[PDB]
């Protein structure tokens, strides 16, 4: 199956390693490192590698061969209280497979067309209401009233990652 492909297996392992490193490092500080743009996000990812908090292979997006980006964003209006690992360059098929294969490790999921260029593009970890029925934008979050991705809902399954490739999925935690 696609979920067991070399790249999908690596993307699951990498996302896990990176999110664990992020929470282990900053859940003690209360705040995540500010990342103004895509460049700052890919520098943060490379920083985890240089400091030995994850291997070089673990920070890589297996679909692009470059570093996944790590954006710090707001939670309940408070700046940098959450972070999101961005996996871009995804075809629609890779987006559907990746989201459903690693989605359960993340409370926040935002599917976008194109890369996240600014913190504003991510929304808010706690106040952005999910609507998986649209298969786009925030499709999973802790927000009262959010309609999170549910695989038993055929609408959620068909609409997932609808649109134009490449897609970038932001997997967030706090």
């Amino acid at each position: 199956s696609h979920m067991d492909s070399q790249n999908m297996t690596k993307a699951a392992q990498n996302l896990n390693s990176v999110q664990i490193a992020m929470t282990q490092t900053y859940r003690s500080l209360g705040n995540y490192p500010a990342t103004a743009n895509a460049n700052a996000a890919t520098q943060l990812a490379n920083g985890l590698v240089s400091l030995g908090k994850v291997s070089a292979d673990e920070a890589k997006n297996p679909f692009t061969g470059t570093a996944m980006g790590i954006f710090s964003f707001p939670r309940n209006s408070a700046a940098n209280k959450a972070f999101a690992i961005t996996v871009g360059g995804l075809t629609q098929a890779q987006c559907k497979t990746l989201v459903t294969s690693v989605g359960d490790m993340f409370p926040f999921i935002n599917v976008k067309e194109g890369a996240f260029a600014a913190v504003a593009d991510l929304g808010d970890f706690e106040t952005s209401v999910a609507d998986a029925a649209t298969g786009a934008g925030v499709i999973k979050s802790i927000a009262p009233g959010s309609a999170n991705l549910n695989l038993t809902n055929i609408t959620h399954v068909e609409k997932l990652c609808t649109g134009t490739a490449p897609f970038t999925v932001a997997f967030g935690n706090s």
